[PDB]
């Protein structure tokens, strides 16, 4: 387990990526695996069985949970890392692919199918972050939240669990995904100025 | 234990009840004695352990009935009796007292007295009947009450117990007060008439 290698591997072996996606993107990616790692069980873990409402209603509880939470923050950004990943996976298959026919018996079309990656790369981060807005406007969590949805009678008081903790890695999650817009950014224009 | 005797005892014996005051007032004060002794205990009895909210909060429960139960029908009642039986007893004591000091050795201030007792007996029915009414509007009670109120967080449901029995006595005894209301006019009426 060398450098070279876990340097080839995080690389894909495109020959057309420069240094700011080549040596700081691959860096991002693994802060942020190690990141999601580190919190995505310690931090989430009980972020259902802690939370807790002050009525005495069955069923209350589950229901201001899915209200106020429609998707973790973990798994919002798993899932963002997974589709951000995607284009990367596509485009290192798809050297592959080319080293393997053309072993079996060209740089254009792998120039365009890497812009088109990284550009599919900045379009998903950009979603997932307006997304991230739309369901959690601001970058603060709470202690108090009032909920008012069937069955729980009237407005109910639910205490999140975590808030500070789960806010600071909200906010390192966040830096991160902002340094990837900016470095996919960066990169996209550098190769358009570089072709012409 | 004659009716004669029983009958003295509820007229007063001051010469100078008619008969809607000696054998009508007197029938309907044994009527509210004897409702108010067969649903003081039975159905007032667990007012207060048998009213739940739907909070988890403690002492919730505690405020809420002292918020809509200022004082109980039952307590209001009693203490309307007591008052309004009052200046009977007031006119007796004196009636009595009066032949005590003639046996040891006044028509016209017996009368007063009386016309007096009768006027401050309809007073003090009126008096019970409006503050009956302040504090709670309405013949009838409701199963829900949603309160708001220290400590009880934003507005929590309650459940009164036996609401329907409790309406069923509140008319019973509202309208005998009634009654009793227009038996005292219809006497001061009748005694200020042959007066003139
Ligand atoms: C995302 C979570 C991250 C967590 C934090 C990680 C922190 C860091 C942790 C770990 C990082 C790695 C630590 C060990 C590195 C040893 C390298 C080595 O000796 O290489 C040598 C041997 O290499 C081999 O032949 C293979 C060695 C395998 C290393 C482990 C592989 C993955 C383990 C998965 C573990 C799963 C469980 C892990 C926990 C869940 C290189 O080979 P060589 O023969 O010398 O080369 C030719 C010789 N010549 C050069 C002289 C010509
Ligand atoms: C608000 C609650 C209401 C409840 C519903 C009540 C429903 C009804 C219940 C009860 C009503 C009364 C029932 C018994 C009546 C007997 C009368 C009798 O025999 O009289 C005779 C005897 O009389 C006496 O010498 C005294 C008799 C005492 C009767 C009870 C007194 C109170 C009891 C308190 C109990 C406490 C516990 C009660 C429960 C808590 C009359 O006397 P005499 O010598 O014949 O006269 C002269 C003779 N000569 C005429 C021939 C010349
Ligand atoms: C420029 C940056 C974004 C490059 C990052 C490279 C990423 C997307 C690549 C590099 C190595 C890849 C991994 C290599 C091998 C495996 C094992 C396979 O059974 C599941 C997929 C998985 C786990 C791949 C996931 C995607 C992966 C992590
Ligand atoms: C015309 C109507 C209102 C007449 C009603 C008469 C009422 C006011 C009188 C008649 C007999 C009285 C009772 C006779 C004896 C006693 C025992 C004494 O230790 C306490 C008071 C008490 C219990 C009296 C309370 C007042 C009383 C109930």
């Amino acid at each position: 387990m060398n450098w070279t290698g876990l340097y080839t591997l995080l690389s894909g072996v495109n020959r057309h990526s420069t240094a700011i996606g080549r040596v700081w993107l691959s860096v991002i990616f693994i802060f942020r695996i190690m990141v999601l790692v580190v919190a995505a069980e310690s931090v989430w873990g009980d972020e259902k069985s802690s939370f807790i409402c002050n009525t005495l209603q069955p069923g209350c509880n589950s229901v201001c949970y899915d209200q106020f939470f429609p998707i973790s923050h973990v798994r919002l950004w798993s899932l963002q890392l997974i589709l951000v990943s995607t284009p990367a996976l596509l485009v290192a298959m798809h050297v592959a692919h080319q080293q393997h026919i053309e072993k079996k018996m060209i740089s254009g079309t792998l120039w365009w199918t890497y812009v088109i990656s990284v550009v599919f790369r900045l379009l998903f981060e950009a979603v997932f972050m307006y997304v991230f807005y739309l369901l959690y406007p601001g970058y603060a969590m709470v202690r108090l939240v009032k909920c008012d949805v069937y069955p729980c009678p009237n407005t109910v008081d639910c205490f999140v669990s975590r808030p500070t903790e789960k806010t600071v890695f909200t906010v390192f999650m966040l830096a991160a995904s902002g340094i990837c817009i900016i470095l996919n950014v960066a990169e996209v224009v550098y190769l358009i100025i570089r072709a012409c």
